[PDB]
């Protein structure tokens, strides 16, 4: 079976891979890595991987130099963990100081390692505050050295009154649990149509900025319309498809999924993407899926 490893990094991250741990994401292995001991002791992922001592200077923990030399510190841990893995997904919210820093020593580690390697970021909204965004920033711009795809969330991009802080996270939180699901349950649970792994390689290794969109219907129509509604999505809204040199795509549907259905969403896509690149579609089963049909659209090499 396949080895995928999905690893929040910092306070951020690890509150996005708890929300997938309970939400489920079929087949994978979740880890939290994080230089603050205390949520390490209280997160419900399973695997946690302490970097640097932690112990704390006043605001010191802000800058992500301290995340990096953290992960600096502990890249054995890290390289055992990553280790046997066929694919790893690192999940931050850039601007802090473990995130930012520490995400992009992770990444070189599985990539060093030979591993697919993706990761998918929050950037902070714009109410965080200049210092917190240039942080963020420059953390894309090291992580990006070290990742064959990379999917950021501006928070401002997803998103009122009885709207809590922990309610403003949870919407970065679902789209990163998409995008991490999307990609992995090809892998992990595939349907009637299995995609082949190195498609998946294919269309993520080495390929740079990546963006997703979901779409989910039910009814006659149901995978025409989910694809549609993909392409529709907001955080397609400004990528077109057939600027994207790889483009991957998860139908995710119960035990009914038909042949014609994915057919007509490969129809779908390859209408709006370019053919000057590879397309890869996949199916994945969720058997507790009845009328629903979700596609997932990746778009890699975009730039
Ligand atoms: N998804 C998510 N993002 C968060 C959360 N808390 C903060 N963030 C975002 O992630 C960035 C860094 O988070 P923070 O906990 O301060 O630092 P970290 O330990 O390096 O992750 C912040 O600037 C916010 O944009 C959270 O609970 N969930």
């Amino acid at each position: 079976d396949a080895v995928i490893k999905v690893i929040g990094v910092g306070g951020g991250g690890g509150n996005a891979v708890e929300h997938m741990v309970r939400e489920r994401i079929e087949g994978v292995e979740f880890f939290a890595v994080n230089t603050d001991a205390q949520a390490l002791r209280k997160t419900a992922v399973g695997q946690t991987i302490q970097i640097g001592s932690g112990i704390t200077g006043l605001g010191a923990g802000a800058n992500p130099e301290v995340g990096r030399n953290a992960a600096d510190e502990d890249r054995d841990a890290l390289r055992a963990a990553l280790e046997g893995a066929d694919m790893v997904f690192i999940a931050a919210g850039m601007g802090g100081g473990t995130g930012t820093g520490a995400a992009p020593v992770v990444a070189e580690v599985a990539k060093d390692l030979g591993i697919l390697t993706v990761a998918v970021v929050t950037k902070p909204f714009n109410f965080e505050g200049k210092k917190r965004m240039a942080f963020a920033e420059q953390g894309i711009t090291e992580l990006s050295k070290h990742v064959d795809s990379l999917i950021t969330i501006p928070n401002d991009k997803l998103l009122g009154r009885g709207i809590s802080e922990l309610d403003a996270f949870g919407a970065a939180n679902d789209v990163l649990k998409g995008a991490v699901q999307g990609i992995a349950e090809l892998i992990t649970r595939p349907g009637l149509m299995n995609v082949d792994f190195a498609d998946v390689r294919t269309v993520m290794s080495e390929m740079g900025y990546a963006m997703m969109g979901s779409g989910v219907a039910s009814g006659e129509d149901r995978a025409e319309e989910a694809a549609e509604m993909a392409i529709s999505s907001p955080l397609l809204e400004d990528i077109d498809l057939s600027g994207a040199r790889g483009v991957l795509v998860n139908i995710t549907a119960g035990f009914d999924l038909r042949l014609d259905e994915f057919e007509t969403v490969g129809n779908t896509i390859r209408a709006f993407a370019s053919d000057n690149a590879t397309v890869v579609i996949g199916t994945s089963l969720d058997p507790d899926m009845n009328d629903e049909l979700r596609v997932t659209v990746v778009a890699t090499g975009i730039g």
